[PDB]
């Protein structure tokens, strides 16, 4: 019996994060939201480990980062890692309107959606424990990468600073997981998810498992069994540095690639659909509960 993901509950966790305002590293709203997330994990029975680190951004800015890890059955050596980034981008640098290019986004889909879905998973995992140990890992400073308008070097390593840190410095010595699943932008209206490129390179068997689970759960029209783009995201560094086979569940829009709200001021609750959260969340539950 796999638990039923509650879309209303997940939607509320997304909204609560967005209600702090932008979660830009080094702002009081970021601090407050981090406290909220750590608090929710504790309330859902997780052992919480905080990883505070001074991460240096593309331009030399020190970011007071905090990765947040909630662990279930922590003494188990057979584990599944679930990841989402919780920071939000400080510049709406893909906005159609050039006047918005320096305005922080709300990151309802890009940030809050992955975290919200994993909080709902954590609530259920607490209630009805799967066989494997589950880690819920909220990664900071994913989205402080080089602005589009920057003229100069655009290095891949500017992104995903928190996952790079976690991947080099696991929260517990000897950490291992059977596989990982990263959720990024999993609440957008009308979103479809295709097999992402690095996911196919490092963990094609995990992609196969997830997409098959989605079909069996009735979400085959949301998880389309075709390949999409190759995307620099937290899973790239987790695969390369931590060597945990990790896939990215991330939308592919045929027109725009990313969702049309991506890195615009329109990434807010108006474009979140709880049915998208449900498709992704139920699929993740179906996978983790069927591991033995
Ligand atoms: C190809 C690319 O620029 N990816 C940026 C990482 C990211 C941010 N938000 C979602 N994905
Ligand atoms: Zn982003």
């Amino acid at each position: 019996n796999v638990p039923q993901f509650d879309a209303d509950s997940a939607y509320l966790y997304v909204k609560n994060q967005v209600d702090f305002g932008p979660r830009v590293p080094n702002t009081k709203e970021h601090v407050a939201c981090g406290n909220y997330l750590a608090g929710k994990l504790e309330a859902f029975g997780a052992k919480v480990t905080n990883q505070y680190a001074d991460l240096i951004a593309y331009d030399g800015t020190l970011l007071k980062a905090r990765n947040i890890i909630g662990s279930y059955k922590p003494e188990s050596k057979k584990r599944i890692a679930l990841f989402a980034h919780w920071d939000t981008r400080p510049w709406a640098d893909n906005d159609a309107d050039e006047k918005n290019h320096h305005t922080p986004i709300l990151g309802a889909n890009d940030g809050a959606s992955g975290v919200g879905a994993l909080l709902e998973i954590a609530r259920l995992v607490n209630q009805q424990q799967p066989e494997l140990g589950i880690d819920i890992i909220f990664l900071d400073a994913e989205d402080y990468g080089t602005p589009q308008f920057y003229e100069g070097k655009h290095k891949e390593e500017a992104w995903c600073l928190g996952s790079q840190y976690w991947s080099r410095n696991p929260h517990v010595q000897g950490y291992n997981a059977r596989f990982g699943i990263l959720l990024d932008m999993v609440g957008g209206e009308n979103s479809v998810f295709l097999k992402e490129g690095y996911s196919e390179e490092f963990a094609p068997d995990i992609n196969k498992k997830v997409w098959k689970a989605a079909k069996k759960a009735g979400y085959g029209k949301t998880f389309i069994d075709e390949r999409g783009d190759t995307i620099t995201d937290d899973h790239l560094f987790i695969n390369r540095l931590a060597r945990i086979k990790t896939i990215d569940i991330i939308p592919n829009d045929p027109e725009t690639g990313f969702p049309p709200t991506w890195h615009t001021i329109h990434d807010n609750m108006d474009h979140i659909d709880k049915n998208t959260l449900k498709a992704v969340g139920q699929t993740v539950l179906e996978v983790i509960y069927n591991e033995k």
